[PDB]
């Protein structure tokens, strides 16, 4: 397979020549650009977690609710590769129901969080969903319930079972929450394998479907870790479906997506990462015979 072998030597140079920061700055600087006039009216102010971080006007997720209908959340279509995410910041204290209401309304099978919970600090995150199987968690204003059905702590991330129910219709859906625990805000996964592992997790659970709704995706600000995993998973969609993997060009699906919402990919090191998760990826993908 000369063709990864080309990738790797490709990869190897840039290494060796130091230029990953200025690839990333010149695909960055490349960076579409659209309103958020939604995400800055006064009264949404309290809703967004970062006040440089907003979803664009023509691609934010609408809460379909009577008074307010913003969330700082975003849906990134990507065509080619036939898959949606949404993107979206970590709750705020204020904003967990209207995070579960999203979860609902878009019928939403699976959670990705590449975060921790943080209760101090300027990159943090409310605590919302329930830790404790006997202890759900009601949220009023959305009238929505969530519990915890079960959970299997792991090394690098931990996999739950939660139980949400619209308490105006009784229904209730069984939803996956995938949470990646070991990536540093603007930093990288422990390793390709655990990211990959992790990945593919996700991927076989069938929370990725086009059966359900897009996962919903986050970290803090919902950019940096969510941009990288996301990337990660469209290019390996598209290296699988095209002919040769080789033309998969980093730099613009990275554009493609940033088309959606802004500032996916915070770091040169989280693109490097992402790519070389991208060629590991796509040599398992087509290597098990
Ligand atoms: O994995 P993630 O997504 O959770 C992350 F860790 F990468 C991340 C954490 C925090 C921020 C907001 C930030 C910095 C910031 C603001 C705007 C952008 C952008 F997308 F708009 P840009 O096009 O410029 O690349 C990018 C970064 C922050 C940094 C450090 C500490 C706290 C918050 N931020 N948001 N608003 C800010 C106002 C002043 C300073 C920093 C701000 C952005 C990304």
């Amino acid at each position: 397979k000369l063709e990864f072998m080309e990738m790797e030597k490709e990869f190897e140079q840039i290494d060796k020549s130091g230029s990953w920061a200025a690839i990333y700055q010149d695909i960055r600087h490349e960076a579409s650009d659209f309103p958020c006039r939604v995400a800055k009216l006064p009264k949404n102010k309290n809703r967004n977690r970062y006040r440089d971080v907003s979803p664009f006007d023509h691609s934010r997720i609408k809460l379909h609710q009577e008074d307010n209908d913003y969330i700082n959340a975003s849906l990134i279509k990507m065509e080619e590769a036939q898959r949606s995410y949404i993107l979206t910041q970590g709750p705020l204290p204020n904003t967990c129901g209207h995070f579960w209401e999203m979860v609902w309304e878009q019928k939403s099978r699976g959670v990705v969080m590449l975060n921790r919970v943080m209760e101090k600090g300027s990159l943090k995150c409310a605590q919302y969903w329930p830790q404790k199987e006997e202890k759900e968690m009601i949220f009023e204003d959305t009238n929505l319930k969530l519990t915890l059905i079960s959970e299997d702590i792991k090394s690098y991330y931990t996999v739950r079972q939660l139980e949400l129910e619209n308490l105006t219709t009784q229904e209730t859906r069984e939803i996956l929450h995938f949470h990646y625990t070991t990536w540093p805000d603007f930093g990288v996964p422990e390793s390709p394998a655990s990211f990959l592992n992790f990945l593919f997790k996700v991927r076989e659970s069938g929370s990725l479907s086009p059966e359900h709704g897009p996962v919903v995706v986050h970290c803090s600000a919902g950019i940096g870790r969510s941009g990288t995993f996301c990337l990660a998973d469209t290019c390996l969609l598209l290296m699988d479906k095209r002919k040769d993997p080789s033309s998969v060009d980093i730099k613009k699906v990275l554009l493609e997506m940033r088309k959606f919402r802004m500032g996916l990919i915070q770091t040169a090191d989280q693109l490097r990462f992402s790519y070389l998760a991208v060629i590991e990826g796509a040599k398992f993908i087509m290597g098990d015979s």
